[PDB]
């Protein structure tokens, strides 16, 4: 059953000696969801590449990324020099990153853009996602039994896509923010501020929808049916199986807080129409359960009504 797991750990080598900011590519990293592939492989590369941006980011830095490996005199086309061009070999990786990890992460943000059609539940479906009852036992059977450990219930060719990728995707994009933001020379500070896919963050947010009853269930739209598929996709990736589990338990817990934290890494560039869209979302999240959550719901709201105090004073 975990044959998968030693698989990702044989991967995770095939991550400590290739160079950051070339592999993989934008192309597969933008269309790898319509294959015999589940949420879980998609959710484990995402959390693979973001170990490695913390690692890229904190000061865990592998060996070979520190420049140590090019001083000693091979026996061929060898001469002395000293290993300070191997620490700019290490400059040029993370310069290698810190423009494809954008590019990479534009190729797969327009292509959540496609995806808006992609998987879109419309209003009068999510009316009857959330009252008629029988799609509603249906998807609560399918996020009340949603675990990893069998291949026949939850995915049925392997090929479903629910919000909780997207949530995954939210945050593998949030480590990537997390990476451009702290860690050719035009374009090194154009990579941050302007990014061309970050409207429909928010749009998921508004599909983060607020219809619900709570009568033992919540729609598909929903956050607390969010919060139910990140809490079962959690118990999930500790079913299966530690470092990998160490990564997961020293960063993100749930996956439905990562726009919120996301809105806090990305504030001041936004055009405050968006900010007027944003404050009727900042009302509805803050009835939220966890310290992260409601938390950092409360900093986004905070942070929002010191840029406009007037919407804030008109809802009160």
């Amino acid at each position: 059953l975990g044959a998968i797991r030693q698989g990702m750990k044989r991967f995770q080598f095939l991550l400590n000696c290739c160079e950051p900011g070339t592999i993989p590519d934008a192309s597969i990293l933008a269309a790898a969801l319509d294959l015999e592939a589940p949420v879980v492989a998609r959710a484990a590369l995402f959390l693979e590449c973001a170990r490695f941006v913390h690692r890229c980011n904190r000061g865990n830095w592998p060996e070979w990324m520190k420049g140590h490996h090019v001083n000693i005199t091979k026996k061929g086309l060898s001469r002395g020099r000293s290993p300070i061009v191997g620490n700019k070999r290490n400059q040029k990786l993370q310069w290698n990153a810190a423009k494809l990890f954008y590019q990479w992460g534009d190729a797969i943000g327009v292509r959540l853009n496609e995806l808006c059609h992609g998987e879109s539940e419309s209003p009068a479906n999510l009316l009857g996602l959330i009252y008629d009852e029988e799609t509603k036992r249906r998807l609560r059977k399918e996020d009340e039994e949603e675990d990893f450990l069998d291949d026949s219930t939850v995915n049925p060719s392997k090929c479903g896509c629910p919000f909780a990728l997207k949530m995954a995707a939210c945050q593998l994009l949030l480590e990537i923010t997390t990476f451009l933001r702290e860690t050719n020379a035009g374009a090194e500070e154009n990579y941050h501020r302007n990014m061309s896919w970050l409207h429909v963050m928010i749009l998921l947010c508004n599909q983060q929808s607020f219809i619900c009853t709570h009568v033992d269930y919540c729609h598909p739209h929903c956050y607390l049916h969010h919060s139910r598929s990140c809490a079962r996709l959690v118990r999930a990736i500790k079913l299966l199986y530690s470092g990998m589990l160490k990564y997961i338990r020293l960063q993100v817990m749930s996956l439905s807080p990562a726009p919120l934290s996301l809105l806090i890494k990305a504030a001041p560039i936004l055009t405050e129409e968006m900010y007027g869209d944003i404050q009727p979302a900042a009302w509805e999240l803050l009835l939220s359960m966890d310290e992260h959550m409601a938390g950092a719901a409360a900093a986004m709201f905070l942070l929002c009504a010191v840029k406009v105090p007037e919407a804030v004073s008109d809802m009160l």
